[PDB]
């Protein structure tokens, strides 16, 4: 039986890796539907290749450069404009599972409108579970949809937990099955050994340095400050159900461990592999079947060696913010989200240091707290908590 | 319910991990039967501790000893003695598992009884595999009995597989369930960073100083040789139906990790703990759950670093040879152990140098297979005849 993707962000990276994927296994996966931004001369060359039923650009200018472009290159490809036309081919009968992939909070209304439609989700937006995590396990509970994550992280730790927890995101019971801890593992980012005095000083040039990875400029620093992490942890808190005891940090700088799981009787399971995408979607694709992805074997060869330490809250102030929000709920983590958004941005445009995203972070929390949820209220509170952090972004000069 | 347990080698170190387990968890295990072999001071204090139904030594004389004893400390166990009494305590019909932890050539009966009779078997014995596999395999698929694989190599990849794999041991399809290569790890032993030209001047004093562990002087030597990865090897072959493009070897200096599987999208599983044989024997008794084993969580301030290396088969000839002797069958098996056994003997009596253990292996292996089906008593017949001809190609190598 061909499973039938929607592919939301296919564009991007994770888009390009899904379709290597689909690429390597074409008798067991169908592209119906592609959708992107703006970018319409990827999108072209894209459904040149795919020859989709259905291409949607979420900006209605560029949908309609992209009907005239494909109207003799991709003669059976229905192009469509705008959110509502994402929220449709993410619902389509005939597809089986949505790769998740816009990102940012454009992502929500298209990912939730898969949800509720019962999909196979393959999740790769962060706000989804970093702003309205209650909100969709509790719609992905009564649709009876799958969620898959996507992220390497939690996509780890989903490879290194049982069968039974595996088939119960959202609502696991980790005790039950023997769990004592997730392990969520990170690199520490570029200033790992770097004394907590010289973290004043730093520039965008130092902190966009990652010592594995050449990411966007934003996820570098949310790296360098583990705020990458800290939501990371908000996230696995969602997806696994994780009490406070049951989900831990370590620092693994190398990057080859992915995540890890601790059992009851002492056993550790631990998943790595090549630093490449493909792996873990190739996973949320065929689960609980394995494909092939493009992706070699591990080298052990060339790996080198591998070490853990343990991160410290002097260093990583806004890895102790994250935990805090995650634990004070869906406000809290849409609103610490939103104000780092815009404090790394003003770190970025030199006019904050290094050490004062945390600060921006901490007084927007703190004031937004001092003082029923809907896609809508928590947007509104997201423009809400990026003023207040732009007023104190002005403090900070 | 409850699970009802024989142990077969309970005054060892595997079967007082095993006691841990069951101590950690007295609603959930009950132990029926304790067996040994002569050591009775042990014996007589386990079975003080644990009033079992039935306790049996191996040595008739032994169980004399032991009864007498327990007329006092345990007055409701029934001791028993000898071979059939093991075979009798591991086929009970109360009992729903069987730890075949009595080592060597001893242990194949009984393991082999509790086989028969259908049982959970929790198999500590490296000899039913390395010897016997095939047999071992076919008397499985017969009774419906589960393997367990006890050994931390084995456990771990167990740990790292599917469950569909996890349920059909012996008989697996690995390549359909997405599995690539088993990364069966080892230690590298004492000269895993020492010349090979230097190999030759090794002293029996060198040689069991193992880097991580303290053991016995016989299989620390195997662990300098290598030999005891063979045998790991030969054993993972016929648990997870392995080819020699499915099984591949890596050493892992600091035993943190215990073992790896790659699957076909790129990833790999690894399982690592704290070094004790609590954690795997817990999953061989509580799979598919699992229970507390008295084992702390692995502490990652402590680990150090983790490294991997290729192993060299020059630095290594007895790896090299057990790979081989594994695709050639249990005859090459049988004899490449008892050769072993006795090559191994010679260089702890200074009679041989270190590299000659080798030696020693490839002319006995070589002599042997250049020539009914098969059964327990002509593998060992076969066994016999390799402990021969190793015997002579000592006297000959000085």
């Amino acid at each position: 039986g061909m499973q039938k993707l929607t592919i939301l962000g296919a564009t991007g990276s994770i888009g390009a890796s899904t379709l290597k994927v689909i690429e390597q296994n074409p008798d067991k996966f169908s592209v119906v539907a592609l959708a992107a931004d703006s970018n319409v001369e990827k999108m072209q060359q894209l459904c040149q290749r795919w020859q989709p039923e259905y291409a949607v650009m979420a900006n209605k200018e560029a949908a309609l450069r992209l009907k005239m472009a494909l109207a003799v290159l991709a003669p059976n490809t229905q192009v469509l404009g705008g959110q509502e036309a994402l929220c449709y081919v993410a619902t389509l009968e005939q597809v089986d599972s949505v790769m998740a992939a816009i990102v940012g909070a454009a992502g929500l209304v298209p990912t939730m409108a898969a949800v509720k439609a019962g999909k196979r989700i393959l999740l790769a937006n962060k706000e989804a579970l970093v702003m309205s995590g209650q909100l969709f396990i509790d719609e992905v509970e009564k649709s009876g949809a799958q969620l898959l994550p996507v992220d390497s992280e939690h996509n780890a730790i989903f490879q290194c937990l049982p069968q039974t927890v595996q088939g119960n995101l959202g609502r696991c019971d980790l005790a039950s099955q023997g769990v004592s801890h997730i392990l969520l593992t990170g690199s520490g980012g570029p200033f790992r050994y770097t004394d907590v005095a010289e973290l004043e000083a730093v520039t965008p040039e130092q902190a966009i340095a990652h010592p594995n990875w050449s990411m966007g400029p934003k996820i570098s620093v949310d790296s360098a400050t583990m705020m990458n992490k800290g939501l990371e942890y908000i996230e696995a808190k969602w997806l696994f159900n994780a009490s406070r005891d049951q989900l831990k940090v370590i620092i693994h700088p190398q990057s080859v461990i992915h995540s890890m799981v601790q059992y009851l009787d002492g056993s550790v399971l631990a998943q790595m592999g090549e630093p490449d995408m493909a792996t873990p979607i190739a996973l949320t694709l065929s689960y609980p079947e394995r494909v092939k992805a493009g992706v070699k074997p591990l080298d052990f060869t060339q790996v080198g060696e591998l070490t853990f330490l343990q991160p410290d809250f002097e260093r990583y102030p806004c890895l102790a913010l994250a935990i805090e929000a995650c634990y004070l709920g869906q406000h809290a983590t849409t609103t610490l989200n939103a104000a780092n958004e815009v404090a790394v941005a003003a770190f970025l445009a030199r006019q904050i240091k290094f050490t004062d995203i945390a600060r921006v972070n901490d007084s927007v929390l703190n004031q937004v707290c001092k003082q029923l949820d809907s896609l809508e209220s928590l947007l509104e509170l997201d423009r809400m908590a990026r003023t207040l952090a732009d007023e104190v972004v002005r403090e900070r000069a």
